[PDB]
């Protein structure tokens, strides 16, 4: 198993991409803290996934974006297992408004996530990741299409970009990677929840994506499973678009 | 004359690259609105030295992170001028810290100026805003080189990469350009009083420049006026780098 | 004037993006060696059209490609004007093949004018360049948007995108400035000729265009005068997308 | 195992990164053409280690820039196996040389090789790929870095670059994958004999690597693998940088 006897941490993982993640790295041996918010139900039926498959796995709630919660998160980790290799931050919210109609709300609630909650769980996590630990962030492919009405939201995910260039190098004297996955539309609770699914901006993305379907959760939890691994020993710095061709 | 007849914002134009800004486009026909923040008696140079050589400019005092001083810098544009041709987000703040030394308030202070401020300034604008503006954001080389315990500085100026390339699509059928320019290091009153000027960064980046010499304020501004000006018509959702050949 | 006293070589300015770089350069007081192939009667059009608004202009006949006429085109600048400041390697040809239909010659052709020619070009004219001199290689956007059916049309632009960055840094420490434009559709010569102008792809890009419009020469000749003028002294190993907003 | 059933043809397997490709690529399941240009007996070797290991393969000697050896590379696929799934156009060679110095040889045999090879073979291959195949084209972090000395080099992996996103899109209705990995310095006999290991551009590399070595042929391996496999299913038209960080 290519996780044998490591450990993660996946943000945000009760729905969606993070979900999908956690259960693939757990399906490759890690043992997984499986983050939630508002959905304790959604985390504990990833952790019974996990279990009922034979792995080891523990829900916690937090808001990313709460320094007290970032520490919490992490320190689960760390008194249920002992050890922390691999950091998730998929944790996000997305809500697109043109720029006549940005509220303040609109952009602290994304950035305040999107962005302060990477860095407070990646603040806290550093203390415990050693040679060989792996930081995956969860970007977007937003940050290449960038399209109308996603000031907001891109804006979060270009920070996220170059955020995880900047960790890269920092963290690159104690062998601690630092990659991005860019997903493409992904069918999620989320997109679904947001009116996306079934939008003329899911039709046009779709028209424009060579490999012809939208994206699945599990698209994305491989991709993860291969950063988590000693198979991407050679990649930090990167930033992998997962959207079926579309950039 | 190249910006004959136009009206142009400069926010932060009372020091270093935006004071230039504001210089290079009155000299080539533009009234310019010379925002500060801190320093009224920099933007009075400002002004003064544009009107003692034939131009026309205004100062005006506000903190593009307050909405109300957002709107009150663009409607100084139309009370003066009767109209708005070219935004250039000059504005900002940089402080450099690694991810253990990371505090709430060096996050917020850095993202409410150098992307809320952004985002609440053209949105004041864009209301005045007809066929063939410009708006130009001041963004930086760390999108490209990402360095070391820039991790939050470096966010905002990716957040602004990614507005500009959103606000191209969104404001192109308006036929408004959005462009930012990425300076690599410049002296400034700015990169003196943070001790920039002087550090381990600047020797750093002064061995990688291919052109072999820090940049000066005057080597944004003739960027600026030529992507203020048709010269740059055709060019929208774009990122110039000047920074002497580093990226 | 921008280049006042100094001189320039356009490859294939006797149509399309050449031609109106050609005639740009001259009315901001450049003396131009204008550079045909196959078309003597457009090269001395476009020499006409400068001398006629009073500016100055030689032609010279020569395939870039060959070594003696790219040496050739370069004497032509120093033996009648004493100097060379600007050298816009524009020659090039494009044929799209989908990979089950491309030939040898289909390649060869393409890479050896393509390619070799911005090399064989750039060889000769490097020896008489100094500080301050520009280099400007016609690229072409399809090195962001590569369509289908142009692997080796593309394939010769991201040779030219890579060869800009590395003379860019060979050259830096005599202060060569090597940049590159990329530009999107522009209505040619060429592009009529190769029935371009009115395909699926043209209407693809036009519905892609943030701006609304396909380019039009220009578009690409007055970024070319800017990245030609000590305005963009500062910029090195560019690649500048002049695509109405297509990347 | 990942790989199971299938079939894949890496070229330049007789040495350094192919043959790492080749061997990985057959400890998941697949049975691998290994080609060899100049040494049958590097192919016998790495034949040998696959068949030592359970696996299968196949030596075919040709050059990939010759369109009868390309045809009969694909035909050895075909003739031994049955089917095609996996194309690795890894064959290449590297030469700097300053511009000055940049002969017709010099330029002809990189272009031919690197970049007119990977048309051939690739246009040879794709009447036999069908759903769920992947074609991977070893381009260099060169087209990240531009060093100096480097047009010729770099220009051919920047045109492998163009390829790989051309064919991406070409042939993403077929569901074909096509990328590229882009290697940093990696430890190769082809390294030793260029006169890389130990030059001045091994010290400059090693300095500005994040994570501290030199690469090694498996850092190159273990990224193939991946896209060589449906992990990689959601993603195609990317440009993997492996070099350690550097970019
Ligand atoms: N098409 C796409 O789906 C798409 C494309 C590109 C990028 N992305 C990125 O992929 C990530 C996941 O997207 P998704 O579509 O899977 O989202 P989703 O279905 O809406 O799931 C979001 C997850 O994040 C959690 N979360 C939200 N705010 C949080 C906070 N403050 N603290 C902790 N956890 C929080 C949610 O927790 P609760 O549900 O328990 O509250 C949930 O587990 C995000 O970063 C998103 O930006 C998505
Ligand atoms: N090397 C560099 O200098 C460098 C490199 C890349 C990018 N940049 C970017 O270039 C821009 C200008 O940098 P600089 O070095 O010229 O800075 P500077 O010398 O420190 O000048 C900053 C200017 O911004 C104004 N400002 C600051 N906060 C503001 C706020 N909340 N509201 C309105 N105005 C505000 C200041 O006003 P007062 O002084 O009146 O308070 C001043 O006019 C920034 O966006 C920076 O990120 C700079
Ligand atoms: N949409 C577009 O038009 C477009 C978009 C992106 C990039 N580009 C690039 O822009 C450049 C100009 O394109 P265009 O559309 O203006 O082309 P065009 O109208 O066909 O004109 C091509 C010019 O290049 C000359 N030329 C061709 N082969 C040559 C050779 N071997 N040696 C010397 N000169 C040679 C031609 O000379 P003669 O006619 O005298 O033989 C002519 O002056 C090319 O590099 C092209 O790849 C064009
Ligand atoms: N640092 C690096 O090593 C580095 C970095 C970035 C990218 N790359 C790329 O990685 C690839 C492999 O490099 P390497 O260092 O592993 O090279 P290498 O050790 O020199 O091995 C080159 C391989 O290519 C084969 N080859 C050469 N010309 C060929 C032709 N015309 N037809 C068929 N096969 C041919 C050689 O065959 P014979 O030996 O049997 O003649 C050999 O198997 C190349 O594409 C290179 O550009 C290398
Ligand atoms: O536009 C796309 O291709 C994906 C949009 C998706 C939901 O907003 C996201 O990036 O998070
Ligand atoms: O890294 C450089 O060369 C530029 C640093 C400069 C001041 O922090 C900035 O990007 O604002
Ligand atoms: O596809 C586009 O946007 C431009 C195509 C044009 C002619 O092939 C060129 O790149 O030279
Ligand atoms: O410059 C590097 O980091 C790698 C150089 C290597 C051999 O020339 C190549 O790109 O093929
Ligand atoms: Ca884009
Ligand atoms: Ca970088
Ligand atoms: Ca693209
Ligand atoms: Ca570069
Ligand atoms: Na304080
Ligand atoms: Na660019
Ligand atoms: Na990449």
């Amino acid at each position: 198993s290519k996780l044998a006897g490591k450990v993660a941490i996946v943000t945000g993982a009760s729905k969606g991409i993070g979900a999908a993640i956690a259960k693939a790295l757990a399906d490759e041996g890690a043992a997984v803290v499986v983050n939630y918010a508002s959905s304790k139900a959604g985390a504990d039926a990833v952790v019974s996934a996990i279990t009922e498959a034979g792995g080891r796995a523990v829900a916690v709630g937090g808001d990313v974006s709460k320094a007290a919660d970032a520490q919490r998160i992490v320190d689960t980790a760390i008194e249920t297992y002992g050890r922390l290799d691999v950091l998730v931050n998929n944790s996000g919210v997305y809500e697109f408004a043109p720029i006549e109609a940005i509220t303040e709300e609109h952009y602290r609630r994304q950035f305040d996530t999107n962005v302060f909650g990477v860095l407070l769980t990646t603040q806290a996590a550093v203390k415990h990741l050693g040679e060989g630990a792996s930081i995956i962030n969860i970007s977007s492919v937003v940050t290449s299409i960038t399209p109308p009405a996603s000031a907001v939201y891109s804006g979060t995910k270009g920070a996220v970009d170059a955020i995880t260039g900047v960790l890269a190098l920092e963290l690159g004297p104690r062998k601690i990677r630092v990659n991005a996955i860019n997903p493409g539309m992904i069918v999620t609770e989320g997109t679904h929840s947001a009116g996306i699914i079934g939008s003329d901006l899911e039709a046009q993305v779709l028209g424009q994506t060579p490999l012809g379907r939208l994206g699945e959760p599990n698209d994305i939890a491989s991709v993860a499973v291969f950063l988590a691994s000693d198979d991407a020993r050679w990649m930090t710095g990167e930033h992998l678009v997962v959207s079926g061709g579309l950039n």
